């Protein structure tokens, strides 16, 4: 509530990274930096998701 | 905060039908195991048997 | 509201089953095996309702 | 509150009693047997109502 | 919220009593017996109002 | 539950205005105690100088 | 949200002070009083707020 | 959360500095003195968001 946001954080851990990103407020977006990731950790949840995985969950979250 | 309103769903019965989810009112179909456990930290994870996810469509359209 | 699922299970253990029924997000459905009742068990209440009733619950959850 | 009900089961323990009867999602209804208060007592609270009051309770409740 | 009742009972101790009346979902009434002001007191607030208040309340609660 | 969103006010200050409140956004003086101990059970009761209610009103409107 | 206020107090601890102010319901306020500064710090959040960063918090409170 | 204030503050710790911001209410806005930062701190989450990071960031805030 507080902190304006609704979303969470999505990586995978497979053989072919495609780095940290997130739905945040209905926008996906790419994040760069750990940094980033590990603010945003504060307030939101960090979950992973398979690349093949990531068109449908895109498909949901439309 | 995540989001995300929905559940994983799967059977234990004789015809699996792998994992699938109801995300944000949209049935999908989830390929991987690691995707699986991504969405088990924010969403329930239950038991539907083959025969009955008909009805359990109709009821989440 | 995380599953995305408002509503209940319902059956009697009166002398003429109905099986077990529910409402789900307002749509009446039958449930045919128990598997699936475990499942929603785990999301949405069970409560008992004679089948003498139901026609009148039905008339409420319209 | 997952249940998708609102409401309450009444009745009074006065000299002319009425059976059991109940207010869900602003639904008037009688109730037939034993089974389905007991059932509706897990979801909706149960209290106690004069026969004299009801037609006024009716008037909050429309 | 599960009730379905949002209100409060009001009285006064003071010299001429009104009896119990309830704002129940902004619906101002009598009540008339005891069983039933102890039945609302299971879901709702009883508080007291001297009865030379009970007018602003009443345009308050419009 | 109460379906009464407000506060009860009053001054400590030299020139009391008595006891009055905030009720679902309507203003009113509250005459007798009996009525400032009964709304206590459901709504805050603070103190406002008299000098501060004329602005209290512009944001409570 | 029982008190019906949403908002909160701001001052400077800062060389020019410019008093106690509030939001309250979207509303800015000059308050002039102490014992109103106390009154709603019993329902209100107060917080420090530099005079050289009102005018910023005030686009962003529009 | 009764402030009326959702967002957060952000700044990054890596080599080049932007200071501190926060998002409020959907603006976003440059902190000119530390004892705003320390006063929104006692309201709203503050995070770190790599430089890199904040294009992105504002897209989804948007």
């Amino acid at each position: 509530n507080v902190s304006g946001v609704q979303g969470f954080l999505f990586h995978t851990d497979g053989k072919e990274s495609y780095g940290y990103r997130a739905f945040i407020n209905g926008v996906e977006i790419g994040i760069k930096d750990i940094e980033t990731v590990q603010g945003f950790q504060q307030i939101i949840p960090s979950i992973n998701i398979s690349k093949s995985d990531v068109e449908a969950i895109r498909k949901a979250m439309k």
